[PDB]
DNA sequence: CCAGAACAGTTTGTTCTG
DNA sequence: CCAGAACAAACTGTTCTG
């Protein structure tokens, strides 16, 4: 039918850092946790994270990753 | 003495399309108005437009541009 | 000076590799 | 199959031109 990324609703590529996600949320999460960016939502931590706008709010996209269960860790 | 962009609060470069802006807002405004995309704010049409985050929500940045008085035009003469 | 164009750096996303 | 690396397209911002 089609695997859907639990972060953004794009087509998922596989189970990454614990969660069914697309390729972009995969690198995103990795890059976000890794560098210290201190991302702050410019709205109210409310943002819809979807395919077209996922890059809009890194704070909300990262928060969604963390709530979906994504966890850092290199090749289990 | 430093001139402040009225859209994002960065340092302003001049008066562009009718208001005090930085060069990034200047082009953003023209690209946005001429592009094929009517941006949909993923929040509440409320977003803060400041230097670090101006890129975050093009819908709200464009809204802020238009509300500030920015208007498309060609190269006008005095 | 400022709009538009051209150029350039930054960012996000996709394909390659072990 | 999946992390991480290498690659690449897309997007945002800066310097050049009339
Ligand atoms: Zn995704
Ligand atoms: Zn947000
Ligand atoms: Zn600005
Ligand atoms: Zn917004």
């Amino acid at each position: 039918p089609q695997k859907i990324c639990l972060i953004c609703g794009d087509e998922a590529s596989g189970c990454h850092y614990g969660v069914l996600t697309c390729g972009s949320c995969k690198v995103f999460f990795k890059r976000a946790m890794e560098g210290q960016h201190n991302y702050l939502c410019a709205g109210r931590n409310d943002c819809i994270v979807d395919k077209i706008r996922r890059k809009n709010c890194p704070a909300c996209r990262l928060r969604k990753c963390c709530q979906a269960g994504m966890v850092l860790g290199g090749r289990k």
